[PDB]
């Protein structure tokens, strides 16, 4: 066991409380010298972390005892769990699709005598999530040696349920900070829709500036024609005002809440519309306030299973909490960032089909979507990096494939920006199949 | 016949800015400039013509 | 005056669109805001901003 252990230990001292100070200048701790225990209470006034073995005061052979032992007790609990979207069974993958919208034909009878059966690919796109997190809680418990630390059962009890609440405690604390890594990630691969703000603690009208910012996006997003931005697929989509959420990093809770909700007349007319949820995050460079669809979050349990195992000859408990999820978001939710600090003029390029797959000597339309910070210009150029024939997109997004391309193509679409002499390219793309087409082949005249 | 400068009352964190910007109420656009300025503090504090 | 650019100018717009409201609604009518150039009435509950 211990021998003498001096009363301090992880003391650093800020200063001398007691005598260079309480016993010093008749100043602020003036008032502290009429105490008689003083120096004693603040000696041991933390608390001490090793209970010596203290011999009683009267009759040095009686030791004194521990009159109470307090076993205090948490429930950590994860913020965010209300955006998980349940449990997967068996599989790994979950496929989400979104369809979208077309282009209207203009009626014409007597050209369209031959078009009955003329046909057209619907506009659908997908994307993909997989089980992510495979982690698990190893606790061992020695209950049968843990007896000997306690006296009445109540705290016998209670202690080794405490053990057990550090599991799931611990998953709660785990879960929480992976879905905010989920946050930080999407926003890493610059995937959010990017609104540039001033950092809004600098001052109470960019505060007031940001207000309105989230305001104007919160209705954007809810317009009944719905919007082909706000989202990484670049698909015309609408959230409902009650579906959005608005994720608040702590502290610009306060600034907010003291500088202008405390002023506000009308309060609603500064409110922040969404379902504001504060939290401890954005572990990244001015990003702050995030914006999503309560659909954004793609969070699934794969597996909660608490094994258990006895090792007769040790007297213990092995427990193991496995905990299997699947952690991502949707591209297809809306979700829009609002970041201060300097930002890059392009945040993303989306280049419409992700999989065009054609026939050689076709083509394919594709469609840029800037995803700008600023509001102007950002010509998009084209290419398409695949094979070397008669293969050559045009100054739009045609694609022309080439009768005798074999190649899987990708299609390039760039935004130049910054100085001609310090050149930045922000790229999208998207890939095409090649596949053979058959007749009108070989020789041609 | 008035200028409102825009941010009627607003709290800067000290090395911050904050833009303000002067509505001039006038009657014909006859190209009436700004003249940006501030008052008190030390020479720490500065308006530029915007 | 293009009013996001200002506080002052937005008021403006607001006054000049309550005002421009109003005139659209006055009793008497008027020719002014129609492409016809005819005496008409607008309503309030009818006007869509």
């Amino acid at each position: 066991t211990f021998n003498d252990v001096k009363t301090s230990l992880g003391i650093t001292e800020s200063y001398d409380i007691v005598n260079a100070i309480r016993n010093s200048q008749g100043d602020n701790f003036k008032s502290y010298v009429p105490l008689a225990t003083a120096n004693n209470v603040a000696e041991v006034g933390a608390g001490i972390l090793i209970n010596q073995t203290v011999q009683n005061d009267f009759i040095t052979s009686l030791v004194d005892r521990i009159g109470l032992v307090v076993i205090r007790q948490v429930s950590l609990n994860n913020p965010l769990k209300k955006f998980k979207k349940g449990q997967i069974p068996l599989g790994r993958t979950i496929e989400e699709i979104y369809t979208d919208i077309t282009k209207e034909k203009q009626y014409d009878a007597e050209e369209a005598e031959q078009k009955v059966f003329e046909r057209e690919m619907p506009n659908v796109k997908t994307l993909f999530h997989e089980r992510n997190r495979q982690g698990f809680y190893h606790q061992t418990i020695q209950d049968d040696s843990l007896k000997t630390a306690f006296v009445s059962w109540g705290n016998f009890e209670s202690f080794v349920s405490s053990i057990i609440n550090a599991i799931y405690n611990s998953a709660e604390v785990d879960e929480y900070e992976y879905m905010k890594l989920l946050v930080d990630n999407y926003y890493s691969k610059g995937l959010f829709t990017t609104v540039k703000i001033d950092e809004p603690t600098s001052s109470t009208g960019a505060l007031t500036e940001f207000v309105k910012k989230m305001r104007a996006t919160a209705r954007k997003l809810t317009l009944p024609q719905g919007s082909r931005d706000w989202n990484s697929m670049a698909v015309r989509t609408r959230s409902y005002m009650e579906d959005l959420h608005l994720i608040i990093d702590a502290d610009l809770e306060a600034e907010l809440d003291v500088d202008v909700l405390a002023k506000a007349f009308n309060m609603n007319r500064t409110d922040f519309l969404g379902n504001v949820t504060v939290i401890d995050g954005f572990a990244s460079t001015g990003l702050e306030a995030v914006l999503v669809d309560k659909d954004w979050f793609m969070v699934y349990d794969n597996l909660h299973k608490m094994e258990t195992v006895r090792n007769p000859r040790g007297l213990y408990w092995n427990y193991y909490y496995h905990v299997w999820q699947t952690l991502s978001v949707s591209r297809f939710a809306n979700a829009v960032a609002f970041v201060s600090g300097d930002v890059p003029a392009v945040t993303q390029v989306i280049v419409s089909p992700n999989i065009a797959a054609v026939k050689q000597g076709g083509q394919q339309q594709f469609t840029a979507y800037v995803r700008a910070t600023n509001a102007k210009d950002h010509k998009v150029v084209w290419s398409v990096e695949g094979g070397s024939t008669g293969t050559a997109i045009t100054g739009d997004g045609l694609l022309s494939v080439s009768g005798n391309e074999d190649n899987q193509l990708t299609v390039k679409a760039t935004v130049d920006i910054g100085t001609e002499d310090k050149p930045k390219l922000v790229v999208g793309e998207a890939v095409v199949s090649i596949r053979p087409n058959n007749a009108s082949g070989g020789a041609q005249a």
